């Protein structure tokens, strides 16, 4: 089984405990870790923190104590303007530039591969994400003449169903991907009056409107349209979303008049790491939606949506049923990864019930 990390740049900044560099990661907990976002200057790939030469540097060293670990980097990413890779893939002068830039650079820096996160191409990109795909596997092909351990290549993809048909040929696309990490923590989100779980793993015989909303359904629907099983990853988020709730309603369907408060970490509205979650807590009213199998918690007029080692346990034993490639895992640097926050001394506590099922058959 496979268990993709990604790490994220700016995770660095973060005050205190906070703060995390590729240093902090095991190298024997995932098989292949991604460093997240790597830019695209002038049409070709490039750097994006004034030190990610440093920190590639570091997160490679990784492999000298894990020989078997393999790195990828990511382009693109939510920063990036999605219009931005839509113009580079339209034009083939400006997409063969990109495509042969970027073998050289992973060299440079010792990755092992490229990770796509066009952060959803639209109705009119789908017929040149195709060839972006197709050219880039088509180039990593060539290189490997060289006598060295062809690239990898792998994309992040959208799991929502209007969102999958609208800008993607999955058939066409899983042919040339080496695995395809599903976005599977994006189906509610800040935008619409109400309390919901992002990460539900299923449908949940309550609703019915959105039938579509959840784990199970998107797994299913990409293996319908295409998807070989052995090359899908399904995504495990390791932070939460938070609302702050319009009454002093909690259950389902709970009026919402924004995203939460920020957490005294991640200073980002509507987000909470999971080590800010354990925090959050004490004193928390805690809930578990038994059809969606998923947690949710509360305090005062603070709503939270999220994922506890039981509920990730539960999805990695789901994707192992259904025969996928492993699991994707967003945030190394969202999960407790000093081990400190959460109670049990343990390092990596998400991530670490997600290996542990993984390995268990
Ligand atoms: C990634 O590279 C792009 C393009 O080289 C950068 O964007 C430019 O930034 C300058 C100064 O902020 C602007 O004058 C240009 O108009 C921008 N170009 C585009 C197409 O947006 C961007 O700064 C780089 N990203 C990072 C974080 O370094």
């Amino acid at each position: 089984y496979k268990l993709i990390c990604y790490y994220t740049s700016w995770s660095q900044y973060r005050e205190g405990d906070g703060s995390c560099f590729p240093d902090a990661i095991d190298p024997f907990l995932c098989t292949h870790v991604i460093y997240s976002f790597a830019n695209i200057s002038n049409n070709e790939i490039d750097t994006w923190e004034w030190n990610d030469v440093t920190l590639y540097d570091t997160l490679n060293t990784l492999k000298n104590r894990n020989p078997n670990l393999k790195t990828l980097l990511s382009v693109g990413g939510w920063n990036f303007g999605p219009q931005r890779f839509s113009k580079i893939a339209s034009k083939t002068q400006s997409r063969r530039t990109f495509i042969k830039s970027v073998p050289p650079f992973l060299r440079t820096h010792g990755f092992d591969g490229l990770d796509l996160a066009w952060l959803y191409p639209g109705r009119r990109d789908k017929r040149h994400l195709t060839t972006l795909v197709k050219e880039m596997k088509a180039e990593f092909i060539r290189e490997a003449q060289a006598g060295t351990e062809q690239l990898l290549l792998s994309a992040a993809v959208s799991a929502g169903k209007i969102a999958i048909d609208r800008g993607y040929d999955i058939a066409q696309i899983s042919r040339h991907l080496d695995f395809i990490s599903l976005l599977t923590y994006d189906f509610h989100g800040a935008w619409r009056q109400t309390v919901g779980h992002h990460s539900p793993l299923f449908r949940g015989q309550e609703d019915a409107s959105s039938r579509f909303s959840n784990a199970d359904y998107a797994v299913s629907y990409m293996l319908r349209l295409g998807a070989p099983a052995n090359k899908l990853v399904m995504g495990i988020p390791t932070f939460g979303k938070s609302f702050t709730l319009a009454s002093s309603k909690t259950d389902v369907g709970a009026p919402v008049s924004g995203p939460g408060i920020p957490g005294q970490f991640t200073k980002e509205k509507g987000i909470l790491a999971y080590y800010e979650i354990c925090d959050f807590l004490q004193g928390a009213t805690t809930h578990r939606f038994r059809d969606q199998q998923v947690p949710y918690a509360t305090k005062g007029n603070q709503w939270v949506a999220y994922d506890d080692q039981e509920s990730v346990k539960n999805k990695a034993r789901y994707l192992k049923n259904r025969q996928l490639a492993g699991a994707m895992v967003w945030a190394l640097d969202l999960d407790d990864f000093r081990g400190t926050f959460c109670g049990q001394n343990l390092t990596f506590p998400l991530t670490s019930a997600v290996k542990d099922v993984l390995a268990r058959a």
